[PDB]
């Protein structure tokens, strides 16, 4: 019925895990000159969390892929300290009276769209992850609290409109059954993780997430590139038997020594 992408192939039980986030509201009502004074604060104090938060990350992209993806997530941190991008907010919040959450919206607007006119699948994507970066630091700012990923205790299926890559590095590989999200798939980060871990996984899932919810059944096929909502438990005892002799021959492959 739902047909997505397939990234690799497999097949796998496990409950919907849905994932739900909270819309970041930006304030658009312009301040004075008596209250700019106050936005620093929060900004360059912000500034002061987000680089630590930002700086602990790094290291899970690191422990988590090893010292190749740590080189990339570095260079991001580098665009949060350029000292010429700093001086930009800045001058936005005094020169145009804008919020410290408007202003970093606006540099953060052209940085992103610069990227994307650069014709590199690295340069490119660094756009999409770029924007990534003005997001959390909207969340700090405003006090936002943080879904913590980490902490799962059942393994199950993991659903969700898309990951950003910051949100991939931090993922628990070993407490997740798959990844199943409405990404694109041509060089998406998502799929780097599933090529790299061949872990059955989809991208192409459309809008998924507007029509499952937490708890729901799901089965992945991966192989008929498929995937079954709600299905009735007949047809789940006819697939378990027949399904599960598939796996038997899958497992003669691995066994190349017997022939």
């Amino acid at each position: 019925m739902i047909s997505g992408i397939l990234a690799s192939p497999g097949i796998a039980f496990g409950k919907a895990l849905l994932l739900k986030e909270d819309e970041i509201v930006i304030d658009r009502k312009k301040i004075s000159a008596d209250q700019v004074d106050q936005e620093v604060e929060r900004f360059l104090s912000g500034r002061a969390k987000a680089s630590a938060q930002l700086e602990t990350i790094k290291t899970k992209a690191g422990e988590t892929f090893g010292e190749e993806k740590e080189a990339i997530f570095e260079g991001h941190i580098m665009l949060l300290e350029d000292e010429e991008l700093e001086q930009e907010i800045i001058a936005l919040i005094k020169d145009k009276h804008m919020t410290a959450d408007a202003a970093a919206h606006e540099v953060i607007e052209g940085q992103a769209s610069a990227l994307e006119e650069l014709d590199d699948e690295y340069l490119k994507e660094r756009a999409a992850d770029v924007r990534d970066i003005g997001k959390r630091l909207l969340r700090n700012i405003l006090g936002l609290k943080i879904i913590d990923l980490s902490a799962i205790q059942d393994e199950v299926i993991l659903v969700a409109a898309d990951l950003t890559p910051s949100e991939t590095a931090q993922l628990n590989l070993k407490k997740v059954l798959g990844f199943i999200t409405d990404a694109g798939g041509r060089t998406s980060h998502t799929s780097i993780m599933a090529r790299s871990l061949e872990l059955p996984a989809i991208v192409g899932t459309g809008s998924v997430t507007s029509q499952v919810k937490n708890d729901d059944y799901l089965i992945l096929d991966a192989v008929n590139n498929q995937v079954y909502v709600n299905p009735t438990n007949e047809v789940i005892d006819k697939m378990r038997a027949v399904q599960e002799q598939v796996a038997s021959e899958k497992a003669e492959l691995a066994k190349l020594k017997d022939r």
